[PDB]
């Protein structure tokens, strides 16, 4: 809704009422296996609900989908209300931000990547780009040996004052098929794209919960793909009301 006593909020709050459709594209190469996914999908922030379905446009994926989750929206996570102030994805908005990361796989490669998400008219797209380096061939990465699924967790968010932008670093654990665990550690910074103000934010936390599944009549290789991000970590407003 649109109903905030800070007109700031009130502009982020306005493009994100109601559902909104996702594009998102991604060129990629992993020790120099090319490939391109396209996804499509829509958000709604008002509950923090992603539902995405990706294509493998180049054929069969050479890594793991799960691996691909945290790469391929940050903007429609759900604020509280008394943290609207401290979202700093939505006041980047329409004009965007871009969001880079490297990603290392312990005992493996690392992926580097650089995305741009803004709007075009009324849709959403996230365009990234991905470059892998360093896997083994015969490690859980390229011999495709996680578990189809994905584990929730909590990420810390910061501002990076001096960027005008976001900084955040976090571990992923992926599932490996033998029962042990695959870890990612992330780190994240992100930059708007325009010159306007934007909200810094306080530190605080995004809660995820990501379900993955196939579409039954879907020969091409892909990812159905539930996502649920939450805000949380500050404690209301001026005190507990409640108390």
């Amino acid at each position: 809704h649109h109903h905030h006593t800070d007109p700031m909020v009130s502009k982020g709050e306005e493009l994100f009422t109601g559902v909104v459709p996702i594009l998102v594209e991604l060129d990629g190469d992993v020790n120099g296996h090319k490939f391109s996914v396209s996804g499509e999908g829509e958000g709604d922030a008002t509950y923090g609900k992603l539902t995405l379905k990706f294509i493998c446009t180049t054929g069969k994926l050479p890594v793991p989908w799960p691996t691909l989750v945290t790469t391929l929206v940050l903007c429609f996570s759900r604020y509280p209300d008394h943290m609207k102030q401290h979202d700093f994805f939505k006041s980047a908005m329409p004009e965007g931000y871009v969001q880079e990361r490297t990603i290392f796989f312990k005992d493996d490669g690392n992926y580097k990547t650089r995305a741009e998400v803004k709007f075009e008219g009324d849709t959403l797209v996230n365009r990234i780009e991905l470059k892998g380096i360093d896997f083994k061939e015969d490690g859980n990465i390229l011999g495709h040996k996680l578990e189809y699924n994905y584990n929730s967790h909590n990420v810390y968010i910061m501002a990076d004052k001096q960027k005008n932008g976001i900084k955040s670093n976090f571990k992923i654990r992926h599932n490996i098929e033998d029962g042990s665990v695959q870890l990612a550690d992330h780190y994240q910074q992100n930059t708007p794209i325009g010159d306007g103000p934007v909200l810094l934010p306080d530190n605080h936390y995004l809660s995820t919960q990501s379900k993955l599944s196939k579409d039954p009549n879907e020969k091409r290789d892909h990812m159905v793909l539930l996502e649920f991000v939450t805000a949380a970590g500050i404690t209301l407003g001026m005190d507990e009301l409640y108390k």
